DNA sequence: TGCATCCGTGAGTCGGGTAATAACGGCCTGTACGCGTCCGTTTCCGGCACCCCAAATGAACCGTCCCTGGCTCCAAGGTGAACTCTGGGCGACGAGTGTT
């Protein structure tokens, strides 16, 4: 499944488009550490993502 | 009346082919073959009596497969504002450190 399926706001789908991340089968596969590295990453996303 | 004297059957199994004599004209014919000629056949040149036969030459011609006309009623391009990062800009604070 994409993340635009997600139906999330804007930051979180600005910051995946940007690098490539096209859907939440690598977004599991990363794990929350993995995807928190990312510089000026909304934990407000790190919320949702959660 | 023996008695020698023939005399009549064996005896199995799956490389070829090796020769003589007096005979000689002359006539007949006979069946097969070789000549010259004539007639039925048959096969076409071009003619009709016409058989007409026909693809090609005028129409419509009407439905239909293309042009032009106007009309929408909407969903995409144009017009807003914010905001959550996104990024840079500002500023203060602290020990490892250039020096005699």
């Amino acid at each position: 499944l994409p993340i635009d399926d997600l139906d999330l706001t804007v930051r979180s789908y600005n910051c995946l488009k940007r690098e490539g991340v096209h859907t939440v089968g690598e977004l599991v596969a990363r794990t929350e550490s993995d995807l928190l590295d990312i510089r000026n990453f909304g934990q407000k996303s790190i919320d949702e993502v959660k």
